[PDB]
């Protein structure tokens, strides 16, 4: 049996192992959306969210110096009849793959208005929260390549992280971008 | 529940869900769809280490800000995609493709890049053999924004502060997982994570 | 059990556990994880024979000092890696590896160096063929030192004096390893031992 | 179908069957480890070692020209209050794989003083051990190689070997590098 092929040169590669140890940052900075928050002074619809204690959120579950798979900021988020509710920032990183979440709760601003304006003592729990996702695939790093390479690469991802978050909050402000979304249209032009 | 004191007497605290509106807002808002991917930072960095990390070697692109690849405008999409194709000396060309997804209030971008055996690549140039190399892999970035389940309340302005606030979430986020020094390992071949005791 | 004479009287020996301390201590003790890896005396020899050795034909390597490849100071790992690249003229660049693995109190070096096929390789240049060669097979050194188990009152200071001797015993193992003259078989292919009668 | 492959010139090898018979040493030199222990004198911690009978350690089980897969060269320690106790040197020859281990026995020094001291004619059985171990995988030589080219192989083994005990022991010793160990990490430098 005769068969065709499509030949290119080289060899399949010898990928190195997933045994490289990464950094984990001591506390998680949270600057850029509460600045906005106060902004916006925690209210948007009937969202109404928590004052948080830190901008910089503090290790929940990491110890120093133990390595570990999966960590927790959280901080905590105060307000005038509101229950005190935590905001979390959680950090996945195993098997060369890195991924940060961002889970910020949110109140009704009917509740908590009508209790204020009544003068009522009640406190309001959160009725929901929004979430924001980042992950990088880093595995699968060639064997050449050495320690001085690979930082060279933790850049590069850096450098794309960057660029997909620019991509998915690009766009004017006079339109709509990310809540609620349903599909996408580009603009006539 | 637990016992206080009101100004009838001695009440027993209560934990109720009266008066709390939890309806939500169908995910029915068109959103806005770049007409080109801007990958400029990801690309000047690879001008500045030579596309080439190690034995990562990798293309030199058509253009630093992509074009559609199956948008055309004023048509809606669930699903739209950005490309180029990158070349390279005795490299067989190949595409660079930014992924967009925007589903039931669920926008997903993703971003993957191809490298080449940079150890194939320099045999072929040293002993000047005629052929070229194909992608050996690639590395992929996504990036998720949750904002499905807006209030009722909810007005058609405040959806656009909403938007903001969402943005600056995805800023923070990718601050947060690239933060740390350069002096130290922090995202390839990643298997744990150990913070530092000082 | 048996009898022998005491003061007392004729006595019946007897073996007890009585005073006997084994506990032991845990291994959690940081060991030191050196910045590079040398080759020398492989490397040395290999230009010695001018990295051939009948249809093997070895790769010169980028350092006789290897990098690490996954370790970064300040980060405790358990499994460190360092590697070199080596290349030749009409082979295809292939990487030379040694790696290190500290866990439980046992330390394991391993080192994997590739080769390629000379009747190929000459092939090429005989007949002055423009393509190369990829790795055929490769040869590796394994080495272990099993530590644990320490007992409770070894003092900090005297773990050192247990480093050297282990260090000792490998040294002493190696030399048993390739004891023996050059003029007859010792290490590849082996198929069993024979000490010689005189 | 056509398939895509990546193609470098050569044909998948011939290799040599594992059938030749090695040399095996008449007696197994331990002069290294014998005069460090003289050194410290016998004694670390509380391990305390037996003193032996040579520092070369003959064979136990192996005739002379039998062809032996395993063999086994062993010493006597004896010691004052100390049960005489063996240590052991296997050398394991077998499909190309040739593989060497040592293992010295120690004893409890505690209770082997509190005798002494306490003038107790008790003698004591060794608590434990310390184990090394080497391995050379040498099997898979290539047809074209000759007896000569093999000569060559086996210094080049040689030579990874004593390369890989030096990568084994490295470092100074006012730092910690081998006993109880539990990771590794890399100085400042």
């Amino acid at each position: 049996p005769v068969q065709s092929s499509r030949t290119t040169f080289g060899v399949n590669p010898d990928r190195q192992a997933n045994a490289r140890p990464v950094y984990l940052a001591p506390a998680a900075p949270m600057e850029n959306t509460y600045t906005y928050l106060g902004s916006i002074q925690f209210a948007a619809g009937r969202h109404i969210f928590g004052e948080p204690a830190s901008n910089v959120l503090p290790p929940q579950n990491i110890v120093p110096g133990v390595p570990t798979k999966h960590g927790e900021y959280v901080t905590t988020n105060t307000g005038d009849r509101l229950m005190a509710s935590s905001t979390t920032v959680t950090r996945d990183v195993s098997n060369g793959r890195t991924k940060v979440s961002i889970d910020i709760p949110y109140y009704d601003r009917n509740a908590v208005e009508t209790l204020k304006a009544s003068a009522i003592p009640g406190a309001v729990a959160p009725v929901g929260s929004f979430k924001v996702n980042v992950e990088v695939l880093g595995g699968g790093v060639l064997t050449g390549t050495d320690a001085n390479a690979q930082f060279a690469l933790d850049e590069l991802l850096s450098n794309m992280l960057m660029d997909a978050a620019r991509i998915a909050q690009d766009g004017p402000k006079n339109t709509a971008r990310l809540v609620a979304a349903s599909h996408g249209v580009m603009p006539q032009a």
